[PDB]
């Protein structure tokens, strides 16, 4: 085989189409068969990248030949590159990886995959001079050992990929050989794009079908996900847009179900004979053709898969469960060339020029920074950095619709900075690009989306004499370095949202700018113009009142006014209220307001009309009342959460109507269960803290009363209890209601706690316990019972929860709480108050002066043990003067 010398080739210039042509569909490929009328030879010059792709399992000697020794020439000779595409897994050992199944010369060592790149481009790009290399990144293709996808083959295969890239692309000794990588992933689930993207000319990436073209539809956001424009912002922060490639698909020969694309025209119902459809209108190919990123900048252009079956039309929707469009026809490329026309009629593509950018310096900036096509200036969304103190002139600036980022730095050549002279996106704006893509929503009409308006840093400016940023509701002034803006006689920064009020950085920034004008020509109302602000209102990071304290009234008061406020400039500015609006619109800058007379308190204000509450009493109680009834004496915690996170409170105060009460801890969470007849493992998450999530079992046993016996973890003074229904966790449970319940405490007086520890089960009976409270439902819809209890001391408890019903009306209890104050020896304090009551009785034994004064002692304990504010050193204190006492 003479290989024949390479026919040099014009640079790559967009837009530019490829198409995937099968191997098996050359006619030299297989002799032996008669259907095989197609060559790639004949592909047309409209194709820019012809990729050859292959059967791995084939020969196909012949066809090697002829693709070496006339295909190659021939192509390349009317401007067509011609391309071997290999996949992901041949860069790597393993399963299948051809060249590299060799591990003494190819070792998974730096030498070694050094050695491995040179093979590969050495046996697929070198051998028969072709144009380059595609390696085919999709998980089909991905690095196995023994049949199970390999991790150290997919990280071995990202350094060998680095290593073909410093031999071809645009990194590499060879620039004239094409790299290139085609995807099925999105870019973040890419492994090799990070740090394959720097060596490759381009990156295609297959999108056939609706699920390509639209992305899917997502229910639970009620949304398409992997969008066109989703694939391509991922991308984005890897490759240049004039290098992204994408793909549709031809119709296959006898396609199966997941291999239906339908990406160009099918074959008409009713024409039974016709194989055959190259009309290019309304196929997903054509919108293809003229899709563009709508920021970035214009596609490096589109390409098909299977080629060869070019103008074959689609096997109809309705027999994709022997059609003539599974027949073999010989191609003249009509649908390739048709969509390559296309393209070139799209004036994206026109270059950027000195109509453009007159200045050359600017031009040349804006050409290295940002791309080549006036398409670019519609779309790119990153910096500008104008640092070139040549340029003389920012005409041009104002064909930037989307810039995110403006430096002007020292351009001491600039007189004056304007409208004309600056970014379209100066001002707020939406997208006004049209999608020409099918969507999910009515007539392919979407949501426009926000364009941020331009971030611009002025430094060094300093032969700048007029600054005019009017109207333009400009957020700050941040980035103006008005220090240097040394000859500065005109500003005009009215009609923007600058808060400008004394201390503000925008102020610092605008009296800098006054005083530099008022010593060149003087300030006044024409050199110097500031007002009709309307500066933004934002919520506070955090806020300030924690504290409420309210009489006992019968009033109502709304919490959130009274603690959730305020207002918050992008200054740090704080208005609480309409009367520090008033205060603020009183600034003045040279006598008179800097804020719009029409921009008053409401306007400006947030709101929190939609922000939510829960509200927790000193027994633990909840709510999610906004208001909250001062006429009962309680103390509570309040939470307020915005409406993005119903989790996470924004503010918490402490409210507190009348005197002050202790919050509250619920003595029984953590506490151990250890009888009850009844699931121990489902009982202890009445204990859990937590409500529980409805696919959680909760239920606490089989029939419909159970019983829970269980030791609290610490010693307690307990003083109310609650138990919640199933309906607190949700709502719509078809768990009934517990009808009857008792809460009980063990009987140590006249049993023995070691016998119950040893026999739980014996003594699971109410003849062993002591009742300390009952409740009987009163019939309505009751999320929860709560009662008080009267200073209770005890480390063993019993349950019983019962719903009254048939079978499989199971008692289900998100929680029970048992609350009080922690009280560490609370069953000696009180054993002492209950000595000190019976020596009370003992009225022959002891005179009235000796029990009165026992009495004021037992009174100082009791009223200890119920104040309002629980405080165990006073109680501890008063609990040994009374035991002192009792002594005797
Ligand atoms: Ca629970």
């Amino acid at each position: 085989m003479k290989i024949p010398e390479k026919i040099p080739m014009k640079p790559l210039h967009g837009p530019l189409y490829g198409g995937y042509f099968r191997t098996w569909h050359d006619k030299t490929s297989d002799p032996t068969e008669k259907d095989k009328v197609n060559s790639m030879g004949e592909l047309p010059k409209e194709v820019d990248l012809a990729f050859i792709f292959h059967d791995w399992t084939k020969d196909y000697s012949l066809f090697w030949k002829e693709l070496a020794t006339k295909h190659v020439p021939k192509l390349n000779k009317q401007g067509t590159r011609v391309i071997r595409t290999i996949p992901w897994r041949f860069l790597a050992g393993g399963d299948n990886s051809g060249i590299a199944e060799d591990t003494s010369k190819y070792p998974n060592t730096p030498e070694g995959n050094k050695a491995l790149a040179k093979a590969i481009v050495d046996e697929y790009v070198y051998k028969y001079n072709l144009d380059g290399l595609d390696v085919q990144v999709e998980h089909d293709s991905i690095p196995k050992v023994d049949k199970k996808e390999d991790t150290a083959g997919v990280e071995r295969s990202i350094q060998v990929f680095e290593e073909i890239g410093k031999l071809i692309g645009p990194k590499g000794v060879d620039k004239s050989r094409l790299f290139i990588m085609d995807s099925t992933y999105m870019a973040d689930k890419n492994p090799l794009i990070e740090r394959g993207a720097p060596y490759i000319n381009l990156l295609l990436v297959q999108v056939y079908g609706s699920q390509g073209e639209k992305g899917g539809w997502e229910p639970v956001s009620n949304r398409p996900e992997k969008t066109m424009e989703e694939r391509w912002q991922g991308y984005s922060k890897y490759i240049r847009p004039e290098q992204y490639m994408i793909g549709f698909s031809f119709y296959e020969e006898n396609a199966q179900e997941g291999n239906l694309w339908y990406d160009i025209n099918s074959r008409k119902d009713e024409d039974k004979a016709n194989g055959i459809n190259t009309d290019i209108t309304g196929t997903r190919a054509e919108r293809y053709a003229r899709w563009q990123p709508k920021t970035g900048g214009v596609k490096g252009g589109i390409f098909s898969y299977a080629i060869d079956r070019d103008g074959v039309a689609h096997q109809p929707k309705k027999y994709a469960k022997k059609d003539a469009t599974d027949n073999i026809f010989h191609s003249d490329y009509s649908v390739s060339k048709a969509l390559k026309t296309v393209m070139l009629k799209d004036k994206s593509y026109d270059l950027i020029d000195e109509k453009d950018f007159p200045d050359k310096a600017l031009r040349e900036a804006v050409m290295a920074q940002v791309g080549t096509r006036k398409g670019d200036l519609e779309r790119f969304n990153g910096t500008l950095r104008l640092d070139n103190p040549a340029i003389q002139s920012l005409e041009g600036l104002n064909k930037f619709k989307k810039l995110a980022q403006l430096d002007l730095i020292g351009l001491s050549r600039i007189t004056k900075l304007d409208r004309s002279v600056l970014p379209a996106n100066m001002k707020p704006g939406k997208d006004t690009l049209e999608t020409v893509l099918e969507t999910y929503k009515k007539d392919n009409k979407e949501e426009p989306a926000t364009i941020p308006p331009v971030s611009l840093k002025v430094s060094g400016l300093t032969g700048l004499k007029e600054l005019d940023l009017s109207g333009f509701d400009r957020e700050t002034l941040a980035g103006l370095d008005a220090a240097t803006l040394t000859s500065l006689e005109k500003v005009d920064i009215s009609g923007n949202k600058l808060d400008l009020a004394p201390g503000t950085e925008n102020r610092q920034i605008f009296d800098t700018m006054l005083s530099t004008i008022s010593n060149h020509v003087g300030s006044n109302e024409q050199t110097v113009k500031f007002d009709k602000q309307k500066p933004t209102g934002h919520y506070p990071d955090t806020y300030g009142k924690t504290s409420l304290r309210l009489p006992v009234a019968n009033e109502k008061v709304d919490l959130q006014s009274q603690l959730l406020f305020g207002t918050v400039t992008n200054q740090g500015t704080l208005i609480n209220s309409e009367a520090d609006y008033k205060a603020y619109q009183n600034h003045k800058i040279a006598g008179r307001s800097f804020v719009d007379s029409n921009y008053h308190y409401n306007n400006f204000k947030v709101s929190y009309e939609n922000y939510t509450v829960k509200v927790t009493d000193s027994t633990l109680g909840t709510t999610t009342d906004k208001t909250l009834a001062t006429d009962k004496e309680e103390t509570y915690k309040v939470d307020f959460f915005s409406p993005a996170d119903k989790t996470k409170a924004v503010h918490t105060a402490k409210v507190i109507v009348g005197d002050e009460k202790t919050m509250m801890v619920n003595l029984a969470e953590g506490a151990t269960v250890i009888g009850g007849s009844a699931d121990p493992v489902n009982a202890r998450k009445v204990f859990d803290g937590q409500l529980g999530s409805e696919t959680d079992n909760i239920s606490l046993g089989w029939d419909s009363k159970q019983s829970i016996i269980f030791k609290l973890k610490e010693d307690g003074l307990i003083k109310h209890w609650r138990f919640f229904n199933d309906s607190a966790r949700n709502p719509e449970t078809t768990n009934k209601p517990i009808q009857e319940a008792s809460l009980q405490i063990f009987n140590i007086k006249d049993y023995n706690l070691d016998n119950l520890l040893e026999n739980p089960n014996k003594f699971d009976d109410e003849k062993y316990w002591i009742t300390v409270d009952t409740y009987s439902a009163q019939g309505e819809r009751a999320t929860a019972f709560s009662n008080t209890l009267n200073n209770i001391t005890s480390k063993y408890w019993r349950v019983v929860f019962d719903t009254k019903g048939d079978r499989y009306s199971s008692p289900v209890v998100p929680e029970l709480q048992i609350l009080g104050y922690p009280l560490p020896n609370a069953d000696t304090i009180m054993k002492t108050v209950t000595t000190a009551k019976e020596l009370s009785q003992q009225k022959d034994k002891f005179s009235q002066k000796m029990l009165d004064e026992l009495k004021i002692k037992e009174m100082a304990l009791e009223t200890s043990l119920n104040s309002k504010i629980f405080d165990v050193t006073a109680i501890n204190a008063n609990a040994g003067v009374l035991k002192d006492c009792i002594e005797k």
